[PDB]
Parts: structure tokens; sequence; C-alpha cells
RNA sequence: AAAACUUUCAACAACGGGGUUCUCGCAUCGAUGAAGAACGCAGCGAAAUGCGAUACGUAAUGUGAAUUGCAGAAUUCCGUGAAUCAUCGAAUUGCGCCCCUUGGUAUUCCAGGGGGCAUGCCUGUUUGAGCGUCAUUU
């Protein structure tokens, strides 16, 4: 009954979200998250049919706007499963599957969590593809951190970099910016959408790929310090040049270029590192011993994006440390009233 | 030889949609070209210079055969006259007159150089003229 209150919780009691709420439902999920994690069975009974119910509507929403039946809201179904609540739901089962699929916790042991991997996967991938629209943009990108997240601690093999390409086709990622009212930027981290005002505007297309550059700094750190680094990077930079050699904005051409050089630097590096190793891929045992004395923030890749991630982080704690104070001075307020 | 077709979403791509008038307040004019406008101006010009729709300018005065990258006027030239000429006080490039000094075959003709002179009016100096009037034997 525990595990089902909790998450049910996340269901329908779901807190709105705003940067006050932040770290208090990211508490409320990184601590849901241990409850399901003590029993490794009856979790996987809980989680599995809960997790169930998400797809129901999702599946509910895919068919009701391809079909023609007016029943309810053929084209603005979004509205159903584009929720809050549903992303911190998706959210919440990557962290419990990372929590319970963590190398220490796995121990060389197999955990029945691990096999909801795919299931919660293919949901996500599902609900990322649903609209490609740019008023769901800071959808896909939580959704895609998510993934990112789950993928470190399993070690599990997402493609992401398919999605994030594909929105490189986009009318803001592509076009140049039409309006520049000068607004504040947008808080992707702490919002789920665009509000219609941001878009096609200087600030919403610079903040976009200020997070899409971010994304992919992440995603190919994590392999930052393997073998198959290459021959993960050379599709990447194929597609990057054609897309930077073709796309007109100034400013994303120059972020996307500073990927590019960095995932070829770190790719030469693993491969003057790679040359002097004489065990074919299959052994598995030595594959994973590759560079483990280096640390991964000490790969091109790594030292670059874990400088950045500092220079983002610092932002969002100047943030709180500036909201928090509001509250203090509206305080002094109320002492005069 | 597993694709096509209909429908609904979703993108992406086409297609698509200064004047004029009224009111209000403020009080500060110059013959020396204000504020404002703009073709950019020259026969053909980019900068430089010059100028203001009278626009590389108009008038007046002087000089005296040019301007010049091209074209084109010419100057009846022995001078009323070009010049992206000068001066400059306000294409008219209008209309003029005469004196002084040197030379080239020089009494004719020519070439230089210099200097004045528009007209009207007032005052005064100088010089003449009038059959206008008049004295004129101490």
């Amino acid at each position: 009954t525990t595990l089902k209150t909790t998450y049910s919780t996340f269901i329908k009691s779901c807190r709105k979200t705003n940067m006050r709420s932040m770290p208090l439902i990211n508490f409320q999920k990184n601590s849901a998250a241990e409850l399901f994690g003590i029993d490794e069975v009856l979790g996987y009974q809980v989680g599995f049919e809960y997790i169930r119910q998400l797809a129901i509507h999702l599946r509910n929403t895919m068919n009701a706007t391809t079909k023609k039946s007016s029943k309810i809201n053929s084209a603005e179904a979004y509205k159903i499963v584009y929720n809050w609540q549903f992303c911190h739901s998706l959210d919440f089962w990557s962290r419990v599957l990372s929590f319970a699929c963590q190398p220490e916790k796995e121990n060389g042991s197999e955990s029945p969590l691990r096999q909801l991997i795919y299931p919660l996967v293919q949901v996500t991938l599902g609900v990322i593809r649903l609209i490609p629209t740019p008023q769901f943009f800071p959808l896909r990108f939580y959704l895609i951190k998510s993934l990112i997240r789950l993928s470190q601690n399993s070690g599990v093999f997402i493609p992401i970099y398919p999605l994030l390409s594909e929105i490189l086709t986009s009318t803001a990622f592509t076009k140049a910016p039409k309006k520049s009212p000068n607004l504040a930027a947008f808080d992707f981290e702490h919002n789920i959408k665009c509000t219609q005002a941001y878009l096609n505007t200087k600030i919403y297309q610079e903040g976009l790929s200020e997070q899409f550059v971010d994304l992919l700094g992440d995603y190919f750190a994590l392999y930052c310090k393997n073998i198959a680094f290459p021959e993960l990077v050379t599709p990447v930079i194929i597609s990057l040049r054609r897309y930077i050699k073709t796309s007109t904005n100034v400013k994303l051409n120059k972020r996307l270029s500073t990927v590019v050089e960095k995932l070829n630097q770190n790719s030469t590096f693993i491969q003057e590192k790679r040359s002097d190793v004489e065990f074919g891929p299959t052994n598995k045992s030595e594959v994973s011993r590759f560079l483990n004395d280096v640390a991964w923030n000490k790969t091109p890749l790594g030292s670059y994006v874990a400088v950045q991630r500092e220079v983002k982080e610092e932002k969002a704690r100047l943030m709180r440390e500036s909201m928090e104070e509001q509250d203090k001075e509206r305080e002094t307020e109320e002492a005069k009233l």
C-alpha cells in the first residue's frame, strides 16, 4: 500500500510545478525511489502495473489523435499526456530503475527491476516522438535527461541522437528568429511548455540551442572513455557537419561546431589510447577495463562538459539564492503591513 | 517482388494577407540667405573644389585668347571679348569713349605697355562766350 499511495500521489495529487516546488518534488521522487528498491520482487509487481497504466493513456491518445472519431478531443489530445504529472511519472520511473540497477546494488547479481528498463524506454521514446513541435521541445529535453540518467546508472545503450538530430530540422533550430521582444530567459529545467509568447524569438532559439548542445555533450560524455567511441562519433560528426554547412543561423553553427571539434578530439584521444590494445572486441572483461585508471572528466569531452556543467550548475544556484531572497524581501513587507 | 490508397494529426514547403484634416499650447522677425527638401548638379563626372531649381552658377569691375580626359563652341582678332580666369560691393557675360608711352621699314599699317572715362545732382575753384543790361573826355 505504501508504494501504491506514493506513486498515486505522483499521478493525481501531484504538486503544481514551479521553481519553489522543484527541490521538494525532487525529494519526493528520490525518496519514493528508495521504497521500490527495498523489495526486489514486490516492487516489480507494483511498478510494472502502474507503468502499464501510463501506457494505456499513451495508447489512447495516439489512437484518438490518429483516428477520425469525434469522441474526445481528436485534435488536442496532447493535453491528456503532455502534462507535468505524466512527465513526473516517467522521471520517477527512470530514477527508480536507476536506483535499483546501480552497479553496487547490483553487486554482480541481477535484479528484477532491470527487466523493466525496456518497457520504460519504450514508453518514454513513444512519448518524445508523439509531437515534434517547438511548443513541447522542453518536454523532450527532460525525458532525454532522464534516459541519459538511466543509461548512466544501468549502462544500457539508449539511442537518443536520432531524436535530437530529428529536431535539428525544425523551424526554430533552423530558421532565423522573427521577433526579439527581450523577454526573460526560459526556465528549461523547471518548465514543460513554451507558452506561445517565446515561440519564434531570439531568446527562445538561443536557450533551446543552449540546452540542446549540453544534452549532446552529456550523451556523448557517457561513452567519453570507451573504446567504441570513435565509431559512436563518426556518423554524428558527418551529419553535424552536413547540418552546420547548411544551417543559416550563425550562433547555432558556432555552438554545434564546438561540439564537433571536441568530439573529433576525443575520438583521436581514444584512438591513440586504443592503438596499444592487444585484446579484441569479444573479450568483454578487458573491454570494460579500458582506461579504468583515467578519470572520465580528464577526457577532452569530459574536461569540456564538466566545466560546462559547473557553468550551468552555478547558474541554477544563483537562481535559487536569488529567488530565496525575493521571498525574504517579500516577508519584510508583511512585517510593516 | 510490400508497397500503394482513404482519413486524422504532426511537422516542413508553397499559396495567402508620407500626405490630408481637426484640436491644443507657445511668442522667437532681420536686407549678410534661416529652418526644411533633394534630383546629387557640369554636354559627357567618381573623389576635390564651386554653387543653390537663376544650382562647377546670375549681375557689376578688371584682365586679355582660352577650357581640356572626351565632345563642342569659337574671336569676325585686333577687339563691346573666350576663360573650371580674377575681383566681387548687386551668361544682359548688355552698351561704350578716349588719353598717355615704346618698338616694328613707319606720315598711313601693325604690335606691345600704362592710364583714365557711365550718367544725374549740390557746393566751390578755374576758364571762356552772350547784339542780355550798363558806365566810360577828372
